[PDB]
């Protein structure tokens, strides 16, 4: 109703992790959807960001996220396959910045995020 | 281990429903929390993102938001009981504009954010 349980990544699959490249897809279940039966913004928004930790790590740094940018373009929908592409766009010494896109089978965008980071430092 | 799912709205208490001004709490559990133990970005973005949509219930309409920003200020605790602040800075016609503002207890701020929303219709 107006406000329920949402949930994210209850299924996914990882397709490849390269470096400052990382795709995985993951299928928009019941508990995926917001009231009107779409794809819920705060799901999309968390598969980009989940996706861009993991672009981040493949750099070889620890780094927050300190602001984020999405953009919305097309629906998704109960049942489709969305695939998520995230790529560093810059790979710095003091921040990162991380584009990600979400695409569904016919390859149209569903949503294109931006996350902009603080590096913490290295990973080990 | 480094995809996992994250829960968000397991549990809410709607404070407060008004014209343009809603505020709900949800204390921070176990499926709320990134690798880290704190509170995930993308779950923080969803308590604003839910809050949004009916700030814009709250003014009589449907909209989908098109764009989002969102800045990350301090870390939600497990625990935490996280105070979510929607406000409709922008009540137009065609769009709307909302803002959300995220805190603990003390009043300091855990997160920002806006969203950009096209009117789709009417309620009823
Ligand atoms: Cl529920």
């Amino acid at each position: 109703n107006h406000l329920h349980e949402i949930r994210v990544f209850e299924n996914f699959d990882m397709v490849s992790f390269e470096k400052g490249h990382v795709i995985v897809t993951t299928e928009v279940v019941d508990k995926s959807l917001n009231y009107y039966g779409f794809a819920h913004g705060g799901y999309i928004f968390t598969l980009c960001d989940q996706i861009s930790g993991l672009v981040s790590i493949s750099t070889g740094f620890d780094a927050v996220t300190l602001q984020s940018s999405i953009n919305y373009l097309k629906s998704g929908k109960l049942g489709d396959t969305l695939l998520i592409d995230g790529r560093c766009v810059h790979d710095g010494r003091t921040t990162k910045v991380v584009d990600v896109t979400v695409t569904n089978q016919l390859k149209q965008e569903v949503a294109k995020a931006t996350f902009t980071m603080f590096v913490t430092g290295k990973r080990k």
